[PDB]
């Protein structure tokens, strides 16, 4: 027997097609459909066999928390399943992190579930969608790969969802985790497993959003040189839960950001201080306002307080949350 | 025999104080003053005859465009004189990437600028300030340093303003530019230069900002799954002139986004597509609403857009600038 | 209260004392005693009840696979005791990832092992050595690093025996793991943990050395255009037991490395072929000589290799090591 | 309209040719004509007249400098014409750096001299090199690319000869240049110009090898615990000129190595203290011998090296080029 892998698609460059393939604007991310993506390939169904669902087809900077929501509660569907050993979800680039981080938060199962994406669309010259893909679904088929948490492949790469980040605007290297590295490396059709995650995730994780049909509120605003106030009122008075500040280094705020961040928690804004410098841990800082985001970035902090208000606020539990997770 | 530097102090964990040597939380960045730095590191006097002048004393993240503005006008009267060499300048880590950057467009000099700063407090354990101090009085006082543009210079690495950035929240070595490298390097009291900035700066940049008191309104929001169309309501609201966008990916923009955007432009807010990413080249592309970063991160793509404001309001200039800066 | 942790001095810049702050040749790597470091660092005392015993005082360029042997014969001693928590052992940057690898694969006990270095002397001004010795302390003090594998700390960061090498040859920030990240960091006097290694080692690890009092032979031969033939006969000739072949890209060899390897495995030398890159796999290719480094560099491999050949000559056995060390 | 460029080819897994799609080994580097790659990508006749030449078809790891010669003697007749405005050079990835520096210190000329090289053969799912080489040409057929020294492009990145290196065994992102970045990247079709190098090459360089039919012999040895001093005396016995030391961290020597060097000396043989660590500065130090090679790393020394002794051997004179080549 090889595997049983389902290919999840939900859209991205991955899917996007255009006129000539040295053509990266004017084409649409997810307009292929998965079976084309598969066919692509069919050097796959030596790894595995393989049966495409289409999920959504929507470039990846329009996904909302409440689709990522209904992928979640798919992925657990098929995977209580004794007849899935393992899910590849094919994803735009660009909130890739967002939505496998989610995922690394929700999915109910050790079997594994591994994102893929690619830089350059399907039509392009040395696109990497299809060798990114066979590589997902060989790691989605190992026994090794099960028990690592979620997954985000490209590039002969095998990244943590809770580390790795798009840290290039347009390059096909650009899923890294500088200080975590990588879970695994993927060489010469063999994988290569380096370490395992130190953080709760997947079976080991408290969250748990089946039934849930919409997530808390959460807003994220930069910390620059004269960063206003009045960006703070405007989330407040939009009935935000959660405000993740991408700070200036250690989530350091400026006067501005102290006011509006002490008028939040007036209101019972749960605050949580990141660092839009991309890398490394904000220290507790009991004279500065909020929590603190430990090394998630931004975009994955907004994840976590999403989930973590689901539950509870409690800023004791909350913080916790954030040094575990 | 000696060159002349001033050693211009504006404050930063360069100058801060604490009650013990592994403190970091707390302590008061900007308590010392511009000779309490200097008489720490007395072979500095074997480098340079150097005059510290106290500019503020503040931490970095209450650094505003207006002090900015003054502190590029004092510069250039500084360098105007026969018996000034070079500036250094003491600064804050966090916001030290947006002040020197502002410099790099502003300085009407061939003669060396540099900033330094540090991560750990003058009165830390292994304290990183006093050698950044010593580097940056070596690099200021050589001839070899000038025409190159505004430095920033810590931890043995001799940074562009236009390249680099604070990448990690609370590391020695956060300074760095992944995709363009640092000018050059201090080992063994000994500067090797290895690249020239292929940009225009200093005496070569349109941009004089001497006379003026204060500068274009610029904001900068960001790029997430589910980010809010109100937010740009906000700025418009509160009469910014520019706005900076950290987007998803490739300067990526959302339905809600995107609307925003429109309804900007519409008032006429230039809007410019950075990267949340941390690194690389946001494309042109004309389906989407407004103008592209380049290589600017939102940091430094906000001050750009500022000093840009303040001589054209034209889009297709504003766009070259982007290019060229 | 506190944890019992022994300082076992080697040597190094660590302990290296010059006649100036500035001076960084001329001085003595492994002048200063152990006593010495510690006093200079009385802070210590606060995380541990700590003990220094000299065991060589040498620069790690110096460093002999016969002296290692003793290093790791006596750190077990050491960890047999119910008296010891934890082991810091001070040593030259220089071959600290060689002797770090060698205990890691050796050490009988889930107690902690740390190498701690520094770039700096004792006497530079910013010297690195004082804050790495407090945070190697730290790190070996805690219950939570127990299990981990043999660890290098250096510049706020926890690396991995296995995976950590000396990048640069002269910045504090050098030793890095590009692939595989840090096992952990040190921010604001808190331990941090973000991975655990995938590979077996100290008390899962079969290799045992206790009772040894030598080790075969192993040199490393570099790859390059023009590579010659006649170092391959110099080594056979000396009665080495193994090369390693610091090769071209994936450990590519040439026509001469070639007939050397032929020539070398003729005589029953073992040949691993690994890589002059700096990281990466080397993957299996039957139609080559030798046997393959996996992501082992040179210096890496020669240790394993080494050790390895303590108890097997059997090239299955040994390669199956290269892909579970 | 367009410029000529004329695609040198030698060779390397870019001309590779394999049974399957998803094969890595068993396949011939360097199987492939010249023109079949250029009609792999029809594309490349839009960017400019391109006019193919086979130099030689063979895996890098068997290139010569004897061979390299005649590369270079050829690059600058093609380059003597006035119907040739750039040659992009196909090569492998092994040895590319040191083909690439070669040719920077050596041709006659400000037109692009652009190597470039794949890590997959062109039978590949996702095959790089067709991308790659679109780029180069780009890169080669730009009136601003000229006067940058010899370029190497691979993955969307324009890297100098003299920074450029091969940094992993195995992956599509392998030439980095840690702390020298990048000339300039390539996106969406366009040339983005970052750096130009602050040393002397091409057309300012005193190499001249017009004329010459074989270079000086130059061996590298590697530098760790218990190197051997007998490798120093095969090297001497064997008539080398030169000898790179590949040490540990700054050039550091065992007084094993130490004794081989200046065993070396005494015999005139020049020696370039490198390092094995991958990146940064081996500082001067009168006190060790030999002289020392900056911030090139061991491949990259042994070339200049080689070129210098064509011209020199005065010490002094040599440690000068090392410091400004
Ligand atoms: N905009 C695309 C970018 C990509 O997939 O590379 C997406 O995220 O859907
Ligand atoms: N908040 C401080 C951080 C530092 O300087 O390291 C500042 O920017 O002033
Ligand atoms: N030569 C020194 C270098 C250092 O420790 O930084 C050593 O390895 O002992
Ligand atoms: N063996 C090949 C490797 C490659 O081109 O990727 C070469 O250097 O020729």
């Amino acid at each position: 027997k090889l595997p049983n892998i389902v290919i999840l698609a939900t859209g991205g460059t991955i899917a996007g097609s255009a006129a000539t393939g040295t053509q990266t604007t004017g084409y649409k991310a997810g307009a292929l459909g998965v079976d084309t993506l598969i066919n692509a390939v069919p050097e796959v169904k030596k790894l595995a066999n393989v049966k495409g669902e289409q999920f959504s087809n929507m470039a990846s900077q329009n996904m909302t928390g409440d689709v990522v929501l209904k992928l979640s509660q798919r992925v657990n569907e098929l995977l209580a399943r004794d007849d899935v050993d393992g899910v590849v979800i094919t994803h735009g680039t660009d909130t890739v992190e967002e939505s496998a981080y989610f995922l690394h938060l929700t999915v109910k199962s050790d079997k594994p579930v591994v994102f893929v994406a690619a830089m350059r669309p399907a039509t392009a010259i040395s696109a990497d969608g299809p060798m990114n893909l066979l590589e997902a679904v060989r790691v989605a088929g190992d026994k090794q790969s099960r028990g690592r948490g979620v997954m985000v492949v490209l590039n002969d790469r095998i990244g943590s969802a809770r580390y790795i980040t798009k840290t290039n605007a347009s390059t096909l290297d650009t899923f890294k985790a500088n200080e975590e590295g990588y879970l695994g490396v993927i060489i010469g059709n063999r994988i290569y497993y380096q370490n395992r995650i130190d953080k709760l995730h997947t079976t080991r994780s408290v969250f748990d959003v089946r039934g849930l049909t919409s997530l808390p509120k959460v807003d994220i605003l930069y910390g620059y040189q004269d960063d206003p106030e009045y960006l703070y009122d405007a989330a407040i008075q939009h009935g935000v839960k959660g405000i993740v500040y991408a700070g200036m280094g250690a989530g350091s705020v400026s006067v501005r950001g102290i006011a509006g961040m002490r008028k939040a928690m007036e209101k019972g804004v749960v605050v949580i201080r990141s660092t839009r410098t991309g890398n490394g841990i904000v220290p507790p800082d009991e004279e500065l306002p909020g929590l603190v985001s430990d090394s998630l970035n931004p975009a994955h902090a907004r994840i976590l307080l999403m989930l973590a208000l689901t539950r509870t606020s409690d800023p004791k539990v909350i913080q916790e949350y954030f040094h575990t997770y």
